[PDB]
């Protein structure tokens, strides 16, 4: 979104945004200033005619807290790879999971949706994850036009290394964000004009900690079946996804859901003067939970609008109307049941 | 200011500095290497004839500690807003308080003065603060030429969220850096040529934590009345500020002063070969302290010089001559009474 | 490696890399994803005919862990200084020690070698260190053509300031990363064409903490004698270093070695299609250890290759074959005795 360097086959696109955001909620753990900013580089070098190396980095820096505070910045994306002209591409690092190739069609809300809802960050291959080799391929080895296919492999990421251990690595992490040797695949196709369909499947080994430290979720493998449909035409965005996860959807902080049925659907209209009203519904029903029965993990209706000044400046307002009923599951799992109203003005370069 | 991008009405300025700095002092909590660097972007996009969107970000990175060290970087500024041609501007994020619109006239020392002295970072609206909606207006609605006035509103920033609570928010902070819903206004005018006067007023509700956890300072509202006069002409810089704060000036680490009288005054001369000697006096007399009574919170005379090679490179040396007498107040408040000698060489892009 | 701004005597180079890296090892404290990225600026300003100011900054950002993790970024380099055209240069900040001016000729391995092996970060003047004033001089005061000489002084960097103290500073650090008032000098000369020789000497005071808290290493001064020989021509790189350190080489985590003999030797061939196989041997034999005696601190054989697509993209594989025998010294010092295999694809801008 801003190419600051272009010389001798090297281009360096420097992109990002400064989002001044504020939340209103009864939940005083999200209430207050939420002003953040993202910044990153997006460079590539040309090697020959049908070979181009590239790298990307996306850094997230929070700016709603004081300078006395700690751990206020992290790396969202960081990978490097090669482009084989048309035969596809290959990249490795911290990148989006292949399941996202479908789920991203509903991550189009003014502020909400996406991470922290039906899926989350470091949740196997459902979003951003560490050490993922992703082979993407445009137009299925040239065979089928418009058929974008992808394969992904993820390395084992266990607990913090030390005495006690149990499948440790150098990048040891919290119990809910671990993952074993996993793989995944995505597949998107434009069936008609403006209409697209997609499918994604992921399977990762689970570690001992995810069957021990937390109470919810027991099983050897974590699987995700994902399907999506997107209509983007006539100033209409209308998308829906659906995911059946097995030992893979987070149940707050208690563990994982042995069986989960995520479902997102969003509708937006784009005006000619720059107003984009958006209405969505997200739900995630968890089945066969250890202890509890069949419970709702997430359920809310979104409504809001985004006013676009131009390709760089915008402002937005969002309303999460939480439909979750307070029961014994949300009390100990720590799942919020309160409505939230977001209000933001973001500059974007 | 090194403008690295300018294309199609969008500009991206990239500014900052790398200050290699060293302190000499009896206070062994500031003596030693102090090498820091700041870096940030200053971009803007043009929307229409009388509307321009902009954003700013300023990042501070310390470089005096080892690679093992923690919490060595923070965000000084990060906001986004709109400039209405002549009718003014409106911005939201982490920005400078309106009181700084005046007191900054004495934050012109080779290294000392300004933040961390009479006021500090996140000290209500006296300096940098989180979540401030600032409506500035150049030339008083076109009515009065040269009268720059500003209005500011600040959202509630409480304690860490959890059990116990007491007015919490998501950006919860230490008791001395909290603030409730506050407002403020500034007013600066160049009466003659080179002579300027200024006024600033801030009023924020104080939170329960600031009347409980720390001992000094009790009250419901925190107010700051500030006035300043600056003469900048004929190679003469001569400025003075003065602030009466009520439940707003930090008394080191003990709390706030129920009544405080901050006063800074600085005089500098600019030579033709790039040498700028500077002499200042900063004091902060605290009145009505719980226990201690009437004590001095800060009191020192500054003397030093800055040699400017050009508009980008410079070097400086400073001498803080602390006039504070050692008593029980400085012992419990953690207020330093020792002289400091700064010595720096700064590259600036 | 990418000059984004160059106008009116000011140039602003923007360099760095995005290294997607993965380790395989029995030692499950280094195994797993290691994807890191470095990014920094390399600017300079022109002052007059024989005076040019410059500044440099190098930031290391880890991206192998989750966003929940802490302390994943640090500053490798950050300094500012003046270039006297040809008469030399002077810079201060966090910069490379003068001993590296020699040892860097063997830190040319595909991934391993350098920091964390025979020397380390913040290990007196053997690598990067805080608060170093470095006066370099190109072509020895005009006397001798081609003779690069350097002098460096380092300020005292002790423990964290507080009650108890014992030589404290504001940038207080871990016991093994401390350093007193030190100095050093390096001297490199190209004797033949492609053949170079170099010598370096450093002497720093040790603090009370390094003779008290840890058991190994006793003495008042820490000294390093370093010598190096480099042959770089005819697609042949062949270099060797040798260092006798006294109270200066780390003996893992037990303290310092009263006598250490570091020795590195590397041989590489550069093909015409971009393959650079490299074979090296690094060892560090420690003599006169408190309690143990004569032990091996480091000893392994390196073998690997770096395939260069071009000057920006590359991929590599490395093999650290550890020759260390398991004994009580490696048991208490925490020194790894396991083989490691690195595998990386790095974009470089």
């Amino acid at each position: 979104g801003a190419e600051i360097y272009n010389k001798d086959g090297n281009k360096l696109d420097l992109y990002g945004k400064i989002d001044g955001l504020h939340y209103f909620s009864d939940d005083k753990s999200v209430d207050g200033d939420q002003t953040y900013m993202r910044v990153g580089v997006k460079g590539e070098t040309q090697i020959n005619d049908q070979l181009t190396g590239y790298g990307q980095w996306e850094y997230n820096v929070q700016a709603n807290n004081t300078e006395s505070s700690s751990d206020q910045a992290w790396t969202r994306l960081a990978f490097a790879g090669l482009k084989f002209g048309d035969a596809g591409s290959f990249d490795y690092g911290r990148n989006y999971g292949v399941v996202y190739d479908v789920t991203s069609w509903t991550d189009v809300l003014p502020e909400f949706g996406g991470d922290g809802d039906t899926y989350g960050s470091d949740n196997f291959l459902q979003s951003r994850a560490n050490g993922v080799a992703t082979y993407r391929n445009s137009d299925f080895f040239g065979l089928v036009d418009g058929l974008n296919f992808a394969l992904q492999y993820q390395g084992k990421n266990g607990s913090v290394s030390g005495e006690g251990a149990l499948s440790p690595t150098n990048n040891g992490r919290t119990a809910l964000k671990q993952n074993g040797d996993g793989y995944g695949t995505s597949l998107t196709y434009d069936i008609y004009d403006g209409i697209s369909a997609g499918f994604a499947y992921s399977n990762s080994k689970r570690l001992g900690d995810q069957n021990s430290k937390l109470a919810l979720g027991r099983g050897d493998n974590a699987e995700t079946y994902t399907g999506g449909l997107k209509y983007d035409a006539n100033n209409i965005y209308l998308a829906t996804q659906y995911t059946q996860t097995y030992n893979a959807t987070r149940a707050g902080s208690l563990g994982f859901a042995n069986k989960a049925q995520n479902f997102e659907v969003v509708a937006q209209y784009q005006f000619d003067f720059g107003l984009r009203p958006s209405v969505a519904y997200l739900q995630s029903k968890g089945k066969d939970l250890e202890g509890y029965g069949d419970q709702d993990i997430l359920k809310y209706v979104d409504v809001g609008a985004t006013y676009y000044f131009n390709k760089n400046m915008s402002t937005y307002v969002d309303y999460k109307i939480n439909l979750l009923d307070d029961n014994s599951f949300t009390h100990n799992a720590g799942i919020s049941t309160d409505d939230v109203v977001a209000l933001g003005l973001v500059y974007q370069f």
